[PDB]
């Protein structure tokens, strides 16, 4: 689709087979969800942003559907304040900006 | 243009007289600036991101030319480590995330 930015661009997404909204977010290199119990062998890694940087349970080779469009990468999950899906997977989804 | 996520959105933008590097980021509301002397009045305001918030500066209605598409908003300056150009202003240049 064609996604306007007057509103925050919130989608749904499953991973894990669990629904979630998440923010559509071409400033983030990587995407980062809130905690929640993911399946499979994990890493520990830390992820900076504007504010500082956090610890993150790094995960690989996930499968994850964002509005019925499949991505299959790594997803970091921690404390982050919002869902944030980023360019990682952004890419397999085929999305680009536009004006 | 078209802007595809493999590398960072990241576009050139005339703020002040001056030219600079911004990143165009559909998941930031607000404009968000590298410390910059701009002239006039201006309110203190804290933004959140990963990891914490960050002290700013916020000024009303600065002009903003992001790739020859002119913008008018607010725009916040303090010590955030990338420009980034946030959907206060990605509105008004008519950009949209497609996929
Ligand atoms: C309402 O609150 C806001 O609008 N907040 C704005 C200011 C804000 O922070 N928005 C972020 C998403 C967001 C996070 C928390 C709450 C709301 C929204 C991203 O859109 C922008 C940042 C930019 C950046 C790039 C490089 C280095 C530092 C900072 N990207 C980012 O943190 O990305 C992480 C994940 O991927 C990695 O790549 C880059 C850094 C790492």
């Amino acid at each position: 689709p064609q996604i306007t930015l007057w509103k925050r661009p919130l989608v749904t997404i499953k991973i894990g087979g669990q629904l979630k909204e998440a923010l559509l977010d071409t400033g983030a290199d990587d995407t980062v969800l809130e905690e929640m119990n993911l399946p499979g062998r994990w890493k520990p890694k830390m992820i900076g942003g504007i504010g500082g940087f956090i610890k993150v349970r790094q995960y690989d080779q996930i499968l994850i559907e964002i509005c019925g469009h499949k991505a299959i990468g790594t997803v970091l999950v921690g404390p982050t304040p919002v869902n944030i899906i980023g360019r990682n997977l952004l890419t397999q989804i085929g999305c680009t900006l536009n004006f």
